[PDB]
């Protein structure tokens, strides 16, 4: 029963995930004069061409929009990365304003909210295998800052009316990524985890410097979603993120100058 | 986007909900020299001894105090009632001035507000379930009058400011609400609608003759709460009361002489 709330939030995830205090936590603050530009990183490849979405969900903390991960459709190398990562699912963590919402922060900036990309390593076969490794899962980044819209967000927000409450789910085909990306691909990696229980330490973050815009009417029908079931009392899901956890011994890589 | 203002109140409310202006809306005009003493209805049994609270919501036109209805607990039975209703929330209906509020009027008296005990007809087995049945709801209605003030209120008015604007909840456990009733049962009733969007016919209202009293300090905090999220433009919650609809093909029975 974790969640968001005051008596289940991320500062309880700990006694259920013990992990939660680990050395390899995910989201951190992004210190942009402390990150080093690496010239041996090489560019990101994104290869989501061929990417099948099937199914959109709401599961009680955040909605998700699945995609078919059973043969190499939307693959994401190069990087930091060794090998290929397979697209299995995107997501967002949004806030109650405007001024919230973001998990990873820019010097100590928060965004509105946050697309996470998740991408599994092929090597080990599954999803449910690769996060039992610490090289299993890549996560492409995204911040959403409120602005003008982002065309390619609406048939997202068109359809969350349909999965209101926990557990609906809709058919969701012909979806295509690709309008979720800035122009820019520079980016920040460093190793760590998963944002949400259980926190699993599998994780090589890949966090875009550049945000989209979104409208204002766009995150609001983001918090118009329910945590709560159908026929519960209406709980808005509103600030579905973790904050910065320490930094530990890790380094902060640049892609860019 | 329903409310209470010029460009979305009642009088627009037909557009979306065209049941709006159908054959038993919510709510009326009470002629008391019209109104039939039947001799044949039943005392009300009000039994509210396991009530058991959780929460209260701003919900961006009222606030609701949500109860556990998953078992019977807080009940209410006789009357023009057949069979067993549960209490699932009350919430008020209020004014910008002393001198309305109130949905229902009395000899075309209004009151400064009116509290409405929302209850739904076990044989249905859910809320969701029970709205669509003409017979599925039982609303308990208690005029608001200001002049001393009423104890048992005092616990909702000093929590409306941790819920002061739309989409806000608290914990509210341990709630009577045998606190806010007056001390004759003696009522009004006839068959109606719900007095809000979706407007749906399914409620049997119950509306008791002896008003309660509250302090002008006590009303005057529910107009401090908002119809606004937070961080938007304050708009005061005040006049969020549909007025009377026309009484058509129905007969109001008085449970006294
Ligand atoms: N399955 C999953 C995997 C990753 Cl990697 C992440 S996140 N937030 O670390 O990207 C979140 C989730 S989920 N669906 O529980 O929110
Ligand atoms: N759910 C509900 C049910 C009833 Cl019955 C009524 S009322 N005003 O007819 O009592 C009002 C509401 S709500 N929460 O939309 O204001
Ligand atoms: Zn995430
Ligand atoms: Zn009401």
């Amino acid at each position: 029963h974790w969640g968001y709330g005051k008596h289940n939030g991320p500062e309880h995830w700990h006694k259920d995930f013990p992990i939660a205090k680990g050395e390899r936590q995910s989201p951190v603050d992004i210190d942009t004069h402390t990150a080093k530009y690496d010239p041996s990183l090489k560019p990101l490849s994104v290869s989501y061409d061929q990417a099948t979405s099937l199914r959109i969900l709401n599961n009680g903390h955040a909605f998700n929009v699945e995609f078919d991960d059973s043969q190499d459709k939307a693959v994401l190398k190069g990087g930091p990365l060794d090998g290929t990562y397979r697209l299995i699912q995107f997501h967002f963590h949004w806030g109650s304003l405007d001024g919230q919402g973001s998990e990873h922060t820019v010097d100590k900036k928060k965004y509105a909210a946050e697309l996470h990309l998740v991408h599994w390593n092929t090597k080990y076969g599954d999803f449910g295998k690769a996060v039992q490794q610490p090289d299993g899962l890549a996560v492409l980044g995204i911040f959403l800052k409120v602005g003008s819209a982002k065309p390619g967000l609406q048939k997202v927000v068109d359809v969350l009316d349909s999965i209101k409450t926990k557990g609906k789910s809709a058919d969701f085909t012909n979806f295509d990524p690709r309008g979720l990306l800035p122009e820019s691909l520079d980016y920040w990696t460093y190793p760590g985890s998963l944002t949400t229980p259980p926190l699993l330490e599998c994780v090589t973050w890949i966090v875009l410097k550049e945000p989209i815009s979104v409208s204002s009417e766009q995150v609001l029908k983001f918090r118009k979603l329910n945590f709560n079931g159908e026929g519960e009392p209406e709980e808005l899901m509103v600030d579905n993120w973790r904050p910065a956890q320490p930094l530990k011994n890790r380094q902060i890589k640049a892609s860019f100058k």
